């Protein structure tokens, strides 16, 4: 039993609270090293002459490399102290704590959880965890006011391929007058990209924070679109860029002006002044060398104050949560003032950040709700897309993110398959309609919220940016009214079958050589298991039948398959089909 692999933190993703009273303990170990992890705990201040509690923590996945063993201790006191019991293949038994390894229960030490504060529970937003977010990019979605439109802009056709710098006249009032169509397809929330004041085509360089850009609308139609937004059921989600702001920002506009004598200086990072945006710089900007972006001292009390108070401005308009464009380029503590300010004026606001790398510092529960979960494309690109991995793989990525956050934090990721950063999901399955619907089946299926780019709905495509941003299709005779239809049902089943929203989700089985794959998503008594045939050929299979649901099973697609045979299932899969299989309760 390899003891160098076995990892455990009272801390982070292995041992967090998911209540003031129960405790969730994970431990991670080498492949095959461990057939039973037992855990023996009790109050941090128990008397030696007490028997210790126990918790059997059942394996909850495996990637790669490593075992992942998950337990749940049951906290009374909310203080806590506890060792592991971990058993070899070969019977050897071992104990693990906080001063190490042995044989000896006290000699391995004790891991401890101080003590559990309610407002340290992770607690997100309920609405969050079973919402459909549907991403729209104002400038392209629908212009329902030409008068809005730009000098320049282009005729809205089908047979449109869009440049860098192209405009359509999209705007906020084709919004609301395409509110009963999203309506219809079952989103829940609404996503916007940057949609307030600035020069560029982009809106990334914020000129007033305080301001819709003319080019989309006004306060007035935006307060309308939130009341026929809420008054529908659906939220709205604005995105923000707090790292830094636009070349026209009034306070950067007063520094290039005043220099030192600006007593807006210490709101931006500049070296020697006199500020010199000509095409070099002496101030700090975004990426490298980009005027139009100059970053912002948050840590100056000043600064924060403002953005605070543009948060405050527009929670007022009733917007349900924030996107946090480059969020991992603020401190923390910001950021946890933000949530603050944030949760006590809407506890139901949602807040989401932009992190393309282990976004765990910010996932802990004082930051941030959750993130895009990026990894979860990278994965679906690659094993229904391209091909490049199979499932028995696939499974194994799909574990590794989970493990990295807090369940609470793993639910409400922002599953997406592409974004107006990518190419089409279509594109990148080339064309193949069949390996397209069978990702969206994974994904409104799997652990983690659903997030649909503006118009993979009715099969659109292109190359990436700017080919993905191409203008609606708003032609019923030229939208894709079979995939149409397709997203709808699955959606529906999202939303009335708890397990998918609110459930688990643990690998039921995975082969290289079929590359197929399934999951079952488990809460209470309701069990729904999907299974991927991601193969264009005709398969059948033997699937295990887990211990809790029953012998009759349903797929809500098509029809029964009441196939409990002493322990099994039989199930013939037609090409790119995936069932989905609930239990019955
Ligand atoms: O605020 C800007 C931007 O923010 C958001 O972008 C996020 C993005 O969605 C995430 O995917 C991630 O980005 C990482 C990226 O995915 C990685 O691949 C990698 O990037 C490498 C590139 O792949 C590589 O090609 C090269 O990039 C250089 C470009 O080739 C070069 O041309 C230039 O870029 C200029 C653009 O070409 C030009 O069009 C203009 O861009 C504007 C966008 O069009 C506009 O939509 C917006 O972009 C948002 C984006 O939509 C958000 O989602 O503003 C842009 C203006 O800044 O101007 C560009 C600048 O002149 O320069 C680049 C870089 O030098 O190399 C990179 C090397 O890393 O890493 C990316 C970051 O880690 O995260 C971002 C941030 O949250």
């Amino acid at each position: 039993m390899l003891l160098e692999a076995i990892f455990h933190e009272a801390k982070g993703s292995y041992a967090y609270p998911i209540s003031e009273t129960q405790l969730r303990v994970r431990l991670r170990a080498k492949k095959g090293d461990v057939v039973r992890c037992e855990v023996l705990y009790a109050d941090r201040y128990a008397s030696p002459e007490e028997e210790l509690a126990h918790a059997l923590a059942g394996k909850a996945g495996s990637d790669e490399r490593f075992d992942y063993f998950e337990a749940l201790l049951e906290c009374s006191t909310k203080r806590v102290k506890y060792v592991f019991l971990l058993t070899g293949p070969q019977g050897e038994a071992v104990y693990f704590g906080e001063t190490g390894f042995s044989a000896e229960r006290s000699k391995a030490g004790v891991f401890q959880y101080a003590y559990i504060h309610r407002s340290e529970v992770f607690t997100t937003p309920e609405w969050a965890k079973e919402a459909v977010i549907y991403q729209i990019f104002p400038e392209r979605f629908a212009n329902g006011d030409p008068s809005n439109d730009p000098p320049g802009t282009e005729q809205w056709a089908k047979d449109a391929r869009p440049r860098h710098d192209s405009f359509y006249g999209g705007d906020l009032k084709g919004v609301i007058d395409r509110l009963p169509y999203l309506e219809e397809l079952g989103v829940t929330a609404l996503y916007f990209t940057p949609i307030f004041a600035s020069p560029s085509h982009h809106k990334y360089d914020t000129a007033d924070y305080l301001a819709i850009d003319p080019q989309f609308g006004d306060l007035p139609t935006f307060r309308r679109l939130v009341d026929e937004a809420h008054r529908r059921g659906i939220k709205i989600i604005l995105d923000a860029v707090f790292n830094h702001a636009g070349d026209q920002f009034f306070a950067f506009r007063d520094v290039l002006q005043k220099g030192e004598q600006s007593r807006y200086k210490d709101w931006f990072f500049i070296e020697d002044f006199p500020v010199s945006k000509t095409s070099r710089t002496n101030y700090e900007t975004f990426a490298v060398q980009v005027p139009a972006m100059p970053k912002l001292r948050t840590e100056n009390p000043e600064v924060k104050e403002y953005l605070f108070d543009v948060a405050r401005f527009w929670m007022e308009q009733g917007i349900d949560g924030w996107r946090l464009n480059v969020a991992n380029e603020v401190d923390h503590a910001f950021w946890r003032e933000f949530r603050r300010l944030v949760k006590s004026l809407n506890p139901d606001a949602l807040i989401v950040g932009e992190i393309w790398h282990d976004a765990s510092g910010w996932l802990m529960g004082d930051q941030f709700d959750s993130v895009m979960n990026y990894l979860f494309r990278e994965s679906v690109i690659r094993f229904f897309a391209t091909g490049e991995i199979h499932a028995e793989r696939f499974d194994a990525e799909l574990t590794r993110a989970r493990m990295l956050y807090p369940e609470q934090a793993a639910q409400g990721l922002w599953n997406l398959l592409d974004s107006h950063d990518t190419e089409r999901f279509l594109t990148s399955c080339g064309g193949n309609e069949a390996k397209f619907r069978l990702a969206v089946l994974f994904q409104m299926t799997y652990l983690g919220t659903p997030l649909i780019y503006y118009g993979d709905e009715i099969g659109m495509a292109g190359a990436t940016d700017p080919d993905c941003r191409r203008p609606m299709i708003w032609e019923e005779k030229e939208q894709n009214r079979g995939l149409f239809e397709f997203y709808k049902e699955l959606i529906r089943l999202r939303h009335r079958l708890a397990s998918l929203t609110r459930g688990n989700v643990r690998s039921w089985h995975a082969d290289k050589q079929a590359n197929l794959y399934a999951f079952v998503r488990t809460v209470q008594d309701q069990h729904v298991g999907v299974v991927l045939n991601n193969r264009g050929e005709k398969q059948t299979v033997l699937l295990q039948v887990p211990e809790s649901g029953g012998k009759t099973w349903l797929d809500c697609l098509t029809g029964e398959e009441v196939h409990g045979k002493q322990g099994q299932l039989k199930l013939t899969l037609r090409p790119y089909q995936g069932m989905i299989l609930w239990n019955g309760r």
